[PDB]
């Protein structure tokens, strides 16, 4: 709803929601390697980093043609 | 495009405004919450100590549109 886009990284635990009404594409790269996720529309994305990784995070997502990007590290 | 970018490195918080229209940006850390306003094609550096950077939050507010940034 209001909050259209929200990304929490814990302890190596990334969370993202989906408050759009579309889904979107989220690309989590961490140590060299990407992985790619699709987040239906009022879901939540729980992704596990690994260890030495879990300070040096980027979180990209992807809402149509707009994209936001959140890095940590 | 890239519209709404947030970094937090090297003890600093970055964040970028992709839109067309001004954007306010509220980071709280510590209990203490302080609020920007960031013009489009700008970007707001503002300082986190990384001990702040383990309950630490950056709400990025663009006209009806609210993105959520959380760390710890």
């Amino acid at each position: 709803g209001h909050m259209r886009i929200e990304v929490r990284v814990d302890n190596g635990r990334v969370r993202v929601r989906n408050g759009t009404d579309r889904p979107c594409r989220v690309r989590v790269t961490a140590g060299g390697e990407t992985r790619e996720y699709t987040v239906n529309p009022g879901t939540e994305l729980e992704v596990e980093l690994s260890p030495e990784q879990q300070n040096n995070a980027e979180v990209e997502v992807e809402c149509g043609n707009e994209k936001y990007r959140f890095q940590l590290g």
